């Protein structure tokens, strides 16, 4: 019924992580163990379509990556940190349980005594939830500008996950559920959202809709050291939920597929992406992809893709952009930006 | 006379149900002290820092196999009964606990699935030290005000079992430095427990309490004062106190301008449940009647962000609260962040 009319996107930025680890290099150190279980296939590069991913320097924490991203977004919006009234950290990666990663980022930045901080956690949907929570405060006049940040680190998942599978003992089927950890990638993004009367020419966030199917809360379960995931069923119920969520998006957003100029989606693998496009009859040309060379950056994936699109001059004034994702839960969220 | 703003305060947001869960197993400060006595002796500690100094005589613990999500869910069920509604009415569920099942999925997902929420139910977590429940209250308040939903659940289950056994193991080490002992000591004032609140648009529950919200100030340059993972918390209790009070004080100046507050015009203060010195310093700093500040750290310790709602729920359970009571919710979380909000009962 009632969309956001005065929430804009004032600045946007990403950080690509500096070290590359190729699925080839990974596959070499995994060959012994592939040859034990008699698996012929290259599940990373052939099936998933993931050929490289980036990793941070030694002991770069999430809050560091979020800080670098947040600094660039601030420069991109051409405002100083004294203007930020809210800072939401959305990452899966978290420096500690207590306190929030947001507070660490905000301290690194020197936010004012008026800036509210906290973390949102919700798998690959968290950035969109963060964006929506910020938009609610902006519209109410609680704040004029917000930072939504997200830094992801998988350095430790790789050290530990590899060693576990390349031991002498090794398991059998855990391998297939564990390999999903070797699709993960490091990266960061940040976005400065703002009240529109401040930034009249800037893109606008209208909000959107969420639907869920939390009955499947078992299927993807990540610690710091480990990610266990059934990808096959997550794919199907994911798409079933996405469909349902698109019906909701018709009703509140006034959406159809032919009308939308970009689909910015969570980045998992070639099969998640292809199934999605096929099910919804989407022009593949409107669907930018980064898992090929960066792997899965969880909730940073969406704003990384939007920022990349922006920087390549793909986004014309007036474009209608679908932000969407299918996160563990299962949850699904879909929202609109009008460039 | 002169038309005023709302001061950004929440309109037509109500509390339709409230519930807490006490964890089953009692752990006394005597038990703890008996176990730590060889270390106390080695370090020359001749006072009961838990019982006499910190004011905590006991705390509660779950079984070791019990999860945040399980406690969050028990509480959620009791709050639904309290609100006399089914789970089909819930359009938003935020888990606000520090304790978490996994890094993903959200602990709210796991609670939501156990309860059987509809496919219209929005779920995510909010983490912000002991201030998160209030943050979740605000996030849900904004949706209910706008009329995007009818009912919200804010849920919070804490478990400290693991930090308890590992901290006790490290603090009884023959090699443990005084520095490390003191750093880790606050973890032995933590406690298990859980809480849940159903909130609603006032139109649906015309006699329920009103949640007005309030003000927030921060001091993010102190983010390293208290830091915790699954099995360990390190705490500069001295600087938490001093910088916590300064921040409280600053927020209270803002509470006067937006809430029209004054300590003498509030009937209850629901605070973070930390310790007897933290509590005394806060009461003395603002000139508050101690009787208007209910305390449970004595027997349950510090239940992080569950403490506020647990105290609220217990205040209701005892019949302290009457229609019209002006109820200050004030939280100083690790960060530092301080929110001060008002519930009118």
């Amino acid at each position: 019924h009632m969309l956001f009319q005065n929430v804009s996107i004032a600045g946007l930025a990403h950080i690509d992580a500096p070290h590359t680890l190729t699925s080839k290099e990974i596959n070499e150190r995994l060959q012994p163990t592939y040859d034990r279980l008699g698996i012929k296939t290259d599940v990373l590069g052939d099936v998933a379509g993931i050929h490289a991913r980036r990793l941070w320097d030694q002991d770069v924490q999430a809050s560091d990556a979020a800080t670098q991203a947040a600094r660039k977004a601030l420069i991109d919006a051409n405002i100083g940190i004294e203007k930020i009234g809210l800072l939401i950290n959305t990452s899966v990666s978290r420096d500690y349980l207590e306190p929030s990663t947001a507070s660490i980022v905000s301290g690194n930045l020197g936010v004012s005594d008026h800036c509210m901080t906290f973390d949102v956690a919700n798998a690959c949907l968290a950035f969109i939830n963060g964006m929506d929570i910020a938009a609610r405060m902006l519209e109410r006049g609680e704040i004029d500008y917000a930072l939504v940040v997200d830094g992801e680190t998988a350095n430790l998942v790789y050290e530990k996950t590899l060693e576990r599978m390349t031991s002498p003992d090794v398991t059998e089927e855990e391998f297939r559920n564990e390999l999903a950890a070797l699709t993960l990638g490091c990266g960061a993004a940040a976005m400065v959202m703002a009240r529109s009367e401040l930034v009249p020419d800037a893109p606008r966030y209208k909000g959107g809709v969420t639907r869920s199917a939390t009955e499947w809360n078992k299927l993807c379960r990540g610690n710091l050291d480990r990610m266990v995931t059934d990808t096959r069923l997550l794919l199907i119920e994911g798409i079933k939920l996405a469909q349902k969520t698109f019906v909701a998006a018709k009703q509140v957003l006034g959406w159809a597929v032919e009308e939308l100029d970009q689909f910015v989606i969570d980045q998992v693998s070639r099969p998640h992406t292809a199934a999605f496009v096929k099910s919804f009859g989407i022009d593949p040309a409107k669907v930018m992809t980064i898992f090929g060379e960066h792997g899965n950056i969880g909730p940073a994936s969406v704003p990384i893709v939007l920022s990349k699109l922006k920087e390549l001059g793909r986004l014309k004034k007036g474009d209608r952009i679908a932000l969407l994702g299918i996160g563990s839960g299962l949850n699904c969220s879909m929202a609109e930006v009008v460039w």
